[PDB]
């Protein structure tokens, strides 16, 4: 299982490469990666298992966190409230179309790979479509609004090389921008 000490921490330069788009059907070593990177946040998110391993809860992870540099992401939001849960394996995801209207954490984002809490707005499309390939290599669209669509666009962001703190205003790290939804 995988644990904190493969994940691979800010200032690391494969998390400011590019990941490489994977060839289709996927190598038996590239699914059980994508595996266990669900196994982890599985474990993350149970209170037990994550006292045990040392675990920070997480919802989301791309590949090039544990130093793999190749499209494929994982994303696991349990229930919380309204009936919607997201338990995605994704390989060469990519956002095909979004709305203008921009939202927001009241609260920021955060990333296993960074150890400081870091504070300030990370705007992002309210309302997101994703086509990728799932880990059999068949397809999948997505339409998300909201967190599920932030979460998404935040490993998305891996891919680039694009950190959640490279969307902070310099001077006004905490000004909502005009008509962006607080999620
Ligand atoms: O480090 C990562 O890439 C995963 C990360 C992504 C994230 C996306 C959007 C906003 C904040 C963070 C996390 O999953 S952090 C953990 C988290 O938000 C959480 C987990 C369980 C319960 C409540 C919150
Ligand atoms: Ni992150």
């Amino acid at each position: 299982m995988l644990t904190m000490k493969d994940i691979i921490r800010d200032g690391h330069p494969t998390l400011r490469q590019k990941a490489a788009e994977l060839e289709l059907p996927l190598t038996k070593e590239e699914k059980e990666t994508l595996i266990a990177m669900r196994e982890f946040l599985v474990n993350s998110q149970d209170e037990e298992i994550a006292k045990r391993y040392g675990l920070r809860s997480g919802v989301g992870l791309a590949a090039p966190q544990i130093n793999i540099s190749k499209r494929m992401i994982a994303v696991l939001i349990p229930d919380d409230g309204s009936g919607k849960s997201y338990d995605y394996m994704l390989v060469n995801p990519k956002i095909v179309s979004h709305s203008v209207q921009e939202a927001y954490l009241p609260t920021g984002e955060g990333c296993l790979s960074v150890d400081d809490n870091v504070a300030g707005l990370v705007h992002r499309h309210n309302r997101i479509t994703i086509k990728a390939k799932d880990i059999e290599g068949n397809d999948i669209q997505l339409r998300l609004k909201g967190y599920p669509a932030i979460v998404f666009q935040h490993e998305i962001d891996h891919l680039n090389g694009v950190m959640f703190y490279d969307h902070i205003d310099k001077n006004h790290p905490l000004q909502p921008h005009t008509d962006a939804v607080e999620v």
